[PDB]
């Protein structure tokens, strides 16, 4: 609820404009900003505000994060982005898995997303099991962003919204397809994919089904169906507070 951000060097600064261009000119190219997104989530998301433990501080890099059954896949980015950091190797591997996050959205046509460098790489990854579970419903949600991680409702629809990103794959996660018929472009067709029910071609998990039954998510998730820019404020106020979780605090 209150930050303080660092003043970074002048050269780790330079080193951020740099690298983000580098990830704009990687992503575009190799069609790989939905991973992308997906790596800065995963890296963020396992914060627990009661520990203070986990969160976007470079642990994915670690190939025991990397092991985790949650995150079956993200050493593939983790390996795209290491040239990135061979470059600016001042820079933390938690900045630069975040600044992935906010160039893959901004890439694929989506909202700017603030970004404060600073983080530190920490040592310590936090335990597996603090992400969400798939086949969970509307109170694992507010378990896994609410109470641990400390985003409040509508950064849960919002944030679900990421989906709007890329697919599922069976080797990952065991669930196949994408959520939208334009898995390359950030726009609120995820909501409007969920509303419109099941359909061929195209998943829905049930945490993607929680948003639905539930008297908090359900008009959130209407909102952003019918007004887009509603949904991009929203994503991006959502995004920036869970790419900075446990960051830059008081
Ligand atoms: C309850 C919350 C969430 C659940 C249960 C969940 C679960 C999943 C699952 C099972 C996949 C498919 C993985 C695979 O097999 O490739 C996936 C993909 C993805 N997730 Fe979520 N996720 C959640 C929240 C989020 C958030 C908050 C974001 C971003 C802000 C996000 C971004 C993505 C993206 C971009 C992909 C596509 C990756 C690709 O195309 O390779 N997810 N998610
Ligand atoms: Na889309």
């Amino acid at each position: 609820m209150a930050k303080s951000y660092p003043t970074v060097s002048a050269e780790y600064q330079d080193a951020v404009e740099k690298a983000r261009r580098k990830l704009r000119a990687l992503i575009a190219e190799k069609s790989c900003a939905p991973l992308m997104l997906r790596l800065a989530w995963h890296s963020a998301g396992t914060f627990d505000v009661s520990s203070k433990t986990g969160g976007p501080f470079g642990t994915m890099k670690n190939p025991a994060e990397q092991a985790h059954g949650a995150n079956a896949g993200l050493d593939i980015a983790v390996r795209m982005l290491e040239p990135v950091k061979e470059e600016f190797p001042i820079l933390s591997y938690a900045d630069l898995y975040q600044l992935a996050g906010v160039v893959a959205v901004e890439v694929t046509g989506g909202p700017e997303v603030p970004f404060h460098p600073g983080r530190e790489d920490k040592p310590q990854p936090p335990p597996e099991g603090r992400l969400p579970d798939a086949t969970k419903g509307s109170d694992h949600l507010r378990q896994v962003f609410g109470k641990q991680m400390g985003l409040s409702d509508q950064d849960i629809v919002a944030l679900s919204g990421g989906h709007t990103l890329g697919r599922a794959h069976k080797e990952r996660s065991g669930f196949e397809g994408p959520w939208t018929r334009n898995p390359l472009v950030f726009d609120n067709s995820y909501f409007k994919e969920l509303l419109s029910g099941d359909k061929e071609g195209l998943l829905q998990l049930p945490s993607d089904k929680a948003l639905l039954s539930d008297p908090v998510f359900r008009p959130l998730a209407e909102k952003y169906a019918a007004d887009e820019d509603a949904f991009f404020d929203d994503y991006k106020e959502a995004h920036l507070k869970l790419s900075e979780l446990g960051f830059a605090d008081a």
